[PDB]
DNA sequence: GCTATAAGAGGGCA
DNA sequence: TGCCCTCTTATAGC
């Protein structure tokens, strides 16, 4: 399942929510202490909660975005309280469509790539501009992955809707690091 | 903090 | 249209 021996800890993950009912932006604001509504920045109530840490984007709307979890199962779980905070503020909240947007996970290869020379060998799909950004952009193609490769040999992978995009994405990768290594 | 990455949701504007 | 608005998170050089 993982080759290379080396698993990408899952860092932040994006989820949505549907609770179905309309939503009074002002009088959550009002009552719940937890939030933080500024209409004129942006249209979504700002709460957070301590477990699993993660902060929610609550629209009029009844749509919720849940942000910050570092798995799938403890981002359901947050919107699911969010979602709790909100029936008990006098909404009839419901919990339809939930569903996972975005994976972040990360790793350390733990050895120095040669960042220009993986660039140049996959032209089609890096974007190596160190003066502006000092990672290398990767744009995989199978899975539809984005991989930021570092000199360090740190690396971050974002975009995946399934864990083992990230693993899968990773894996494809390796190899490739491998032959990059900066002697 | 800023630079870059993915993804969601909405109001607002060119 | 189509993108920025906000927010999260790892990364690292500014």
């Amino acid at each position: 399942k993982h080759p290379s021996g080396i698993v990408p800890t899952l860092q932040n993950i994006v989820s949505t929510v549907n609770l179905d009912c309309k939503l009074d932006l002002k009088a959550i604001a009002l009552q719940a202490r937890n939030a933080e509504y500024n209409p004129k920045r942006f249209a979504a109530v700002i709460m957070r909660i301590r477990e699993p840490k993660t902060t929610a984007l609550i629209f009029a709307s009844g749509k919720m975005v849940c942000t910050g979890a570092k798995s799938e199962d403890f981002s359901k779980m947050a919107a699911r309280k969010y979602a709790r905070i909100v029936q008990k503020l006098g909404f009839p909240a419901k919990f339809k469509d939930f569903k996972i947007q975005n994976i972040v996970g990360s790793c350390d290869v733990k050895f120095p790539i040669r960042l220009e020379g993986l660039a140049y060998s996959h032209a089609a799909f890096s974007s190596y501009e160190p003066e502006l950004f000092p990672g290398l952009i990767y744009r995989m193609k199978v899975p539809k992955i984005v991989l930021l490769i570092f000199v360090s040999g740190k690396i971050v992978i974002t975009g995946a809707k399934m864990r083992d995009e990230t693993y899968k994405a990773f894996e494809n990768i390796y190899p490739v690091l491998s032959e990059f290594r900066k002697i």
